[PDB]
């Protein structure tokens, strides 16, 4: 638990989200915080929350938002390390003219984050270009945690007993259909990531309903390949959208589908 006296919030919101700057042991740290009020709030938000929070610490990778803790005091909060340039989706919208290497570069960083959670067997389940948080316009980390699973260790996917409220555009169709969730869920979702990143920031399956999406896949039909974008890497999304999740890559074969340099498997 922080100390309330060491963090500053900004007054300008970034639910609530305010930048701060919270006092470590000899430098300040610059973050973000999500805040809930004490009484009023919704229980169910809470846990979520706190079930990010228990998630976040036990990660420790380079690719993946850190957190700093939670602060209970004035309102409930959790504290991460600002990632300061905010979501992918809203950056590529307002800066168009981001080369094709640079994109390349920064989900080629969201695998090898995920690449560790997938070694780390954990599923994301909200692998979406919004989750995506720059700390750098050449360094993206994976944010937003509060689906995520520790999966059990006898089996490689998370069972949920029926469908929520799911960023179904997102979701691989065995999630739909069965609500099973696996890292090759994540790698489908990581397809849709990329179609955005390439599309510069616009939202996938535009003008149609979840259940529309489900009945497009289900046909074998897929989004088209995004204007300008480098061939290789509109085959690498056909590649995440295999249907079939035993025929699928995992996070380890996607990750060096987007390796700039000569390597072996
Ligand atoms: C303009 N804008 N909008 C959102 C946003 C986010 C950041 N950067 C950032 N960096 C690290 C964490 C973080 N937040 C706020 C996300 C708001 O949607 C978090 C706080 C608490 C828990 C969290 N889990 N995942 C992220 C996150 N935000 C910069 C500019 C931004």
């Amino acid at each position: 638990y922080l100390d309330r006296k060491l963090l500053t919030l900004e007054d300008k919101e970034l639910g609530t989200v305010k930048k701060g700057y919270y006092q470590m042991k000899k430098v300040v740290k610059t973050v973000a915080v999500k805040i809930l009020k004490n009484e009023a709030n919704d229980p169910a938000l809470k846990d979520e929350l706190l079930a990010e929070a228990n998630v976040m610490q036990q990660l420790d990778n380079p690719y993946i938002v850190r957190m700093i803790g939670i602060c209970e005091a004035e309102s409930w909060m959790l504290v991460m390390e600002m990632a300061e340039l905010g979501p992918l989706n809203k950056y590529l919208q307002q800066n168009r003219h981001v080369k094709d290497k640079n994109i390349i570069e920064l989900v080629h960083q969201v695998s090898m984050g995920m690449k560790y959670l997938e070694e780390s067997n954990f599923v994301h389940r909200d692998l979406a270009a919004r989750n995506v948080l720059l700390v750098t316009q050449h360094y993206a980390k994976i944010s937003d945690f509060g689906l995520s699973k520790a999966l059990r260790a006898d089996e490689n996917y998370y069972k949920a007993q029926t469908h929520g409220k799911w960023p179904v555009k997102w979701y691989a169709p065995e999630c739909i259909n069965y609500y099973k969730f696996s890292s090759k869920s994540d790698v489908w979702s990581f397809g849709v990531l990329m179609w955005e990143a390439f599309s510069y920031g616009q939202k996938p399956y535009r003008g149609m309903k979840g259940s529309e999406v489900t009945a497009m896949l289900e046909k074998g039909e897929r989004m088209g390949c995004p204007a300008g974008c480098p061939r290789e890497m509109y085959d690498l999304m056909n590649l995440c959208w295999t249907y079939d999740v035993e025929n699928r890559p995992g996070f380890a074969a996607v990750e060096l589908r987007l390796r700039n340099y000569y390597y072996d498997v």
